[PDB]
């Protein structure tokens, strides 16, 4: 069932934004990991005296990494005359942000139609304001209201990157590509799962999309924009990995981005070839009884070709009544355990393909511990 | 002249530590920068709850890069019981200065016979101390003292990398190599450079080794350890680069770090090639003639195809009468234009291979610009 109960019209994600002490490194790091292209900046070179903001691009997947600067470089700045390019950024609560969580995301951002309206509605629904609407170059409106912890959820709308961002030049802009296209979905972790649900999903009108944590998934009208949220299960036999999270991070925040890949067989290749060269490292892999018990169950989708190179890059599978899964997970982004990311692509429910077919692994949770046990044998 | 006045008897640079944000992205992206392997760790796997150290080791260079964890991982400790592997580590003085400066160097450090005696006759003679001596595992002590602005000169001493670090485990630690062996100096921007150096060699015994800045440069007794400190020169038509550091960097520190290499053009080939995917972009060339004035002056040392090779990579080169001195300057390590990297090499004062062997490369400063007009012509 889809009520279609979007209280404002929702486009697609548009960026997601990091909070770092060093936006440079990070941005540098991330590009090389994730084959991500350098292609757009705010920083002092183009005036900003405020924050140094460097974009990254992979298909229609945005990263965004801003840092502060110095207050003292505009320190006679006021609002009407900053020369930030993002008018919600504050010295202070990025600083008090980095302190507190590491490394990790500010901003899960939107498109929408209208970005005034979408935070209008919102507000008068529930939402707490973070950033008002500002227009931008009588161009292109930003806004921002409270998500979950220190995450805020950001609406941009656009009359036709952002206005006083350059592109960058392609002696700078190596085109580097290992198949990421877009962002599948944005996953918070809260220490209680109902009332952030309600929280959302009550001003923005989401619905709620059909082992150590309760999990559920709100998603937009045609189920495109997605934003899972997990809480904790205490008690169990094994600590939970989102109290683990929530104890590291300082709280609730974002726990992982999912990135859907055109050829996740590539992107994984060039991924692991990285990951010891300045990339990303991958969660330990599934023992080979996940891949004997695989035919058995996505034969049907995938060739013994096919499945063999799911167990050389550790790739997992799931599968729903509607499509096919196949994911994996990176190691923490930083220093901390908090913040992953996973590689995603989707098999099935053509119509373009809908949003969330296959699901989001949780069968994976079953299939890998008994999986483990057989191993064991 | 070389009065060898050292208070104590120094051995050579032993590592540079940065302090961070995130020190895994800084890391990553500095060893696929520079070529430099991951050699050992000291975080919460190894189970330091304070902070998260990584060394990267090329030749006998040494970068060690930290960042503190939540105060709360290890809020029950105190100092006899930290789990610290660096005992003058603090959170809170990690956290200014990482707000503060941003990105850069806080501990320049140098291996000392006894680095108690280093600490308590460098206090006796003025230096303000900054981190007592602390003997780790009865094995290696460790003290500190301030250097400039918030930059500590570290002294270390071995009884026979430090307790407490584990090395990498191979298939984490690839080993990359592009030829850099050893740090060869470390300067510093201050206000003042007389009150700078008196203090320095007044608790060191270093002497004075024999545009918009005036420089000295301090040498212990066989000339390894070689400390240059700049201080801006006020009035000047282009403004002062040293001060522009100071404005961006909130007040003193480290300038760069020159790294020597056993093959400055493999060493530029190898940085270059890798600058717009992760690593380290150069400053702009100088104009051909620069390298057409060359076979004049150093045509004595460097064959043409050598000089060619020169010109593809933007290598300068200086001399003085002792040796030749070739050098490259990195743009900025970070966000903010303030701490950069000099790759170095030196050709010449034969004996091994005496220290500051052909200078620093101040000769560069009016060959530069004599060859910016020349081009103009
Ligand atoms: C997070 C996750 C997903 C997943 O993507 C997801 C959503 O997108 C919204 C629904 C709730 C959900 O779990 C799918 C399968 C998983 C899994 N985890 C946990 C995990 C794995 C690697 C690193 C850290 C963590 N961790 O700390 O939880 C796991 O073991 N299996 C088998
Ligand atoms: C710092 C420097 C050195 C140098 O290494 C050095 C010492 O090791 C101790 C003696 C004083 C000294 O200058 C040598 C030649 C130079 C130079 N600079 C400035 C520079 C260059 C690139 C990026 C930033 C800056 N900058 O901001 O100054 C320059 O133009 N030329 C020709
Ligand atoms: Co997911
Ligand atoms: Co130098």
């Amino acid at each position: 069932k889809n009520p279609k109960s979007d209280k404002f019209k929702v486009k697609r994600f548009h960026h997601i934004e990091f909070w770092c002490g060093d936006a440079t490194n990070v941005a540098r790091r991330f590009s090389w990991g994730l084959g991500m292209r350098f292609s757009a900046k705010s920083d002092l070179s183009t005036g900003n005296m405020v924050h140094a903001s460097y974009l990254l691009t992979s298909g229609d997947l945005r990263f965004l990494f801003t840092a502060p600067y110095s207050p003292s470089l505009s320190a006679g700045e006021i609002k009407p005359t900053t020369t930030a390019s993002i008018p919600s950024f504050d010295h202070g609560s990025c600083r008090s942000f980095f302190s507190s969580h590491g490394l990790g995301v500010r901003a899960v951002a939107i498109e929408v139609e209208d970005a005034e309206s979408a935070f209008s509605i919102s507000v008068a629904n529930g939402a707490i304001p973070s950033s008002p609407p500002i227009v931008l170059n009588e161009a292109v409106t930003i806004a921002e209201v409270k998500l979950y912890g220190d995450v805020v959820l950001r609406y941009v709308s656009y009359k036709a990157f952002l206005p006083g961002f350059e592109r960058v030049e392609d002696a700078s802009s190596f085109p580097l590509d290992y198949g990421i296209r877009r962002l599948d979905h944005a996953v918070g972790n809260v220490p209680e799962l109902g009332p952030a649900l309600t929280y959302v999903a009550g001003f923005t009108g989401f619905h709620q999309f059909a082992s150590g944590l309760n999990s559920a998934v709100l998603a937009s009208n045609d189920e495109m924009v997605l934003l899972p949220i997990n809480e904790p299960v205490h008690g169990t036999k094994r600590k939970s990995q989102i109290q683990t999270y929530l104890e590291h991070n300082e709280g609730a925040g974002l726990q992982h981005l999912a990135l859907m890949s055109e050829d996740i067989f590539r992107t994984l290749r060039e991924m692991r070839k990285r990951s010891s060269i300045g990339g990303f490292d991958f969660m330990p892999s599934p023992p080979p009884t996940y891949y004997q018990n695989l035919k058995k169950r996505v034969g049907d989708v995938l060739s013994d070709d096919q499945i063999k190179e799911c167990e050389e890059l550790g790739i997992l599978v799931d599968r729903d009544d509607q499509g096919t899964l196949l994911q994996i997970f990176t190691k923490p982004l930083g220093d901390r355990p908090t913040i992953f990311i996973e590689i995603i692509q989707r098999v099935g429910c053509m119509m373009y393909q809908s949003g969330g077919c296959g699901g989001f692994g949780k069968g994976n949770f079953s299939e890998l511990f008994k999986s483990i046990e057989e191993y064991e044998k």
